[PDB]
RNA sequence: GGCAGAAGCUGCCUCUUCGGAGGCAGUUUCUGCC
């Protein structure tokens, strides 16, 4: 074996200890301001990479793989100090996840609702925040969303997670379920 | 040739009145968009 499920996920947090990786940026300066980036590049340490790969019909992380080879040629680092202890801690990844020989367009309410908006020539719903609460012994997120004439609500730990809990209602409020 | 959104996986950042909260991105599988 020579690859994993993610490879940009390696580059992405080494930036915390190297202060030069994860510098993803545009590849042009005479068109991207119009509406969309339409090509991307990355710089890491003393090197640089681009999304092209062999043809991009291979992966969507050729940009990072082309610069992750420089993370193997790094200095001793005379700045941003670190440690590497052993025989004192142990860890293991999760084993609950699974795979399938097939896929679908409605695996969960959350993806399903987001996927339906694009088929209507939209992008996303009209999400909103309420959080009209703050008791001496109770605090929580309270999301609101609108889709035309109706609304749903949900709970979470940030504005990228309360979207999950509300989506179970988002199909039943407007009659998609 | 090429990008953005959602979920699953990965991990980071800050606050706490001691209930707990607030904030991010990446990838990959679906979709749409270039």
């Amino acid at each position: 074996g020579s690859h994993m499920k993610s490879e940009i996920s390696q580059v992405f947090e080494i930036a915390l200890k190297r202060n030069l990786p994860v510098n993803f940026e545009v590849a042009r300066e005479s068109g991207p301001p119009h509406m969309k980036n339409f090509v991307t590049k990355v710089s890491v340490g003393e090197f640089v990479g681009e999304g092209e790969g062999k043809s991009k019909k291979i992966s969507k992380k050729n940009a990072a793989i082309a610069v992750l080879e420089e993370l193997k040629k790094l200095p001793p680092l005379p700045a941003v100090e670190r440690v590497k202890p052993r025989i004192k801690k142990k860890t293991k990844p999760i084993v609950k996840p699974q795979t399938s020989p097939e896929y679908g367009q409605g695996i969960n309410p959350i993806s399903r609702l987001a996927q339906i908006q694009q088929a209507k020539k939209e992008k996303e719903p009209e999400y909103t925040l309420l959080t009209e609460r703050g008791l001496p012994r109770r605090r929580e997120f309270v999301m609101q969303v609108k889709v035309g004439n109706h609304t749903a609500e949900g709970t979470g730990t940030n504005k990228k997670v309360a979207k999950r809990n509300a989506a179970e209602n988002m199909l039943e409020i407007l009659g998609f379920k």
